[PDB]
């Protein structure tokens, strides 16, 4: 017994940092970096949401994220827009381009996935999964 | 259905980041940073490690680790040491001055850990961190 070997933080760091490695990998041979990927995943199929919610979902801090959409946006991958109410609040939504350049991606990154977690089956993927949606919604700002 | 929402990657990702970043804030206000805490928990109550392990259990590259073991070691809160059989492999060891200056945040660290895993119950808690720990053993290098 280390500390390190059961140590939660140190638990959740390595597994991302692991499986994400694998799958950036993917998207670099793609043509993507890792933060335009993040950015094009997370706003597929969704609503526009807020800079913040995007830092968040792909940790990001916000100054990065913004810069980044600000050569996304360029490329006409993104769009920015106001919010109805709050106009401290800019939202972001992919466009269709954005979308039809990481649809493959997207499938691969499936692909992966189900590789990652056919090991464990359902009842500990689906676990694994609801755990890890109950920890973020616990622990966000 | 958006494709982040249920997305592993993405999920190990946020509660990585999310849980680290408030024992971090702790770390720091003891005087202590990410790199230095990462380092010294990784070492406590371990034999001696190979630079590339501290670098795969901390998830810092290897010339980071390399220069972060430099002025750590000058502070002696760690040793750098040969491999017994292998020599294009350095082992590195926290000292007890390092040990000693830990302690507490390690005690820290677990207190945190247990009001994170608290809601959750023994069982899934358990199995949160087995499933981390197999996905770790199988994906690492
Ligand atoms: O706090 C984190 O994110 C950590 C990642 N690897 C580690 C190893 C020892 C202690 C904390 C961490
Ligand atoms: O691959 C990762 O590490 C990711 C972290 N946040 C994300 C959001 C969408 C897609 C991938 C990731």
């Amino acid at each position: 017994h280390r500390f390190v070997d059961d140590y939660l933080p140190a638990l959740l760091a390595q597994a991302s940092q692991l499986i994400s490695s694998e799958f950036h990998e993917v998207a670099r041979q793609h043509g993507f970096s890792v933060s335009e990927w993040r950015v094009m995943a997370s706003l597929a199929g969704s609503e526009p949401i807020s800079i913040g919610q995007l830092a968040q979902v792909t940790v990001t801090k916000q100054p990065t994220v913004t810069r980044l959409l600000d050569r996304m946006e360029a490329r006409g991958q993104v769009e920015r827009l106001p919010h109805e109410s709050d106009r401290r609040i800019t939202l972001v939504r992919i466009t269709r381009k954005g979308l039809k350049a990481v649809e493959h991606l997207m499938e691969l990154a499936r692909e992966h996935e189900r590789r990652v977690l056919e090991p464990f089956g359902l009842r500990r993927a689906e676990e694994l999964k609801q755990t890890l949606r109950q920890m973020i919604d616990l622990h966000v700002h």
